[PDB]
């Protein structure tokens, strides 16, 4: 089997991505954040305390005649951002692109952090991610992307993001047409649980390849490029007026300014994120003074591969026996 989903921005800025997910019989659809850094499937419900929901859609497993309750099962995520989300589980047949799933661990909100809220486009997350992140107590459920592997066609599915622009995510197929020249695949870790890998160095603008190990993540459910200080600092030093504001809580730049590109290594390939791709707008409406997309990981933990860096290539998630990521100019 397979399946293909459009992916659609969810404003100007793509700040994050939706893609339609049918849940239950009748089916019910919802807009989900596919999330290769986490991996819970978890819905804005009937459940939801109702001062928590604004403006998202809903899922009510008692309208599915197929959603069962996982009894005694709950679950409670907190996000790299500081969101968070928690409650209790269904399992229920969901749907992507024509992929369908039974048995899908379904994990019903009763409550969902301030910024879940606020954002009315986002209707939960179906994480893809590797399952030992999965946070449902006390028995660990599957992502979606796991549950539907032995049906594919092939163990792999692939990240096509627009920039300003819908995309694709496609199920158990390498759609050889979204992609330009060859697909380079490099190793991952699975040790944290993500889709870690090591990039082989990058360039700023027309400058010179600078070659270095850069240990990260491919993370569809972040907007930003994270990475580290000396690299993010190197960017920044060839804008004009740019600085890291302690304030504003990262890299700005006068929103007259022209970004210069910034390319990342895969293997022996290169990734280029056009400057465009760099400007997140202005840090509050009307002001002159523009977000960075490339910021550093210092207080993080961990270098982030994020939706600016991915939505600058065709990214294959092999999750093979020993998974692969791929990468290819698009």
């Amino acid at each position: 089997s397979t399946g293909s989903a459009t992916t659609t921005p969810i404003d100007s800025l793509d700040d994050a991505y939706i893609t339609p997910v049918q849940i239950g019989t009748p089916a019910q659809t919802l807009n989900l954040d596919f999330d290769t850094g986490s991996s819970d499937l978890w819905v804005f419900s009937s459940e939801t305390t109702a001062s928590e929901v604004d403006g998202q859609t809903i899922y009510t497993p008692s309208k599915s005649t197929t959603a069962k309750l996982l009894s005694g099962a709950t679950w409670s995520i907190s996000y790299g951002d500081g969101s968070s989300s928690s409650g209790d589980v269904y399992t229920d047949t969901v749907s992507v692109g024509g992929l369908t799933v039974t048995g899908q661990a379904v994990e019903s909100a009763k409550k969902v952090s301030s910024s879940f809220t606020e954002d009315s486009t986002i209707d939960g997350l179906l994480g893809l991610a590797f399952s030992t992140l999965n946070t449902v107590s006390p028995t660990q459920q599957k992502t979606f992307f796991d549950n539907a592997k032995a049906s594919l066609d092939s163990p792999v599915f692939t990240a096509d993001l627009g920039y300003h622009a819908p995309g694709t995510y496609n199920f158990g197929f390498i759609d050889t047409t979204a992609y330009t020249g060859s697909i380079t695949y490099t190793a991952v870790s699975t040790k944290q649980g993500f889709w870690e890998w090591t990039s082989t160095g990058y360039a700023v603008g027309s400058g010179t390849f600078k070659s270095t190990s850069i240990d990260g993540i491919a993370d569809t459910g972040t907007t930003l490029l994270y990475l580290p200080a000396t690299v993010v600092s190197a960017y920044w030093a060839q804008v004009s007026g740019a600085k890291s504001s302690s304030s504003v809580g990262g890299y700005v730049f006068p929103c007259s300014a022209t970004l210069p590109s910034f390319t990342f290594g895969v293997g022996s390939a290169r990734i280029v994120i056009p400057g465009d791709y760099i400007d997140f707008g202005p840090i509050s409406t009307g002001s002159s003074s523009c977000f960075g997309g490339i910021q550093s990981s210092a207080g993080i933990g961990i270098n982030i591969f994020g939706d600016v860096a991915l939505k600058a290539a065709f990214v294959v998630f092999n999750g093979a026996t020993t998974p692969t990521l791929g990468f290819a100019s698009k």
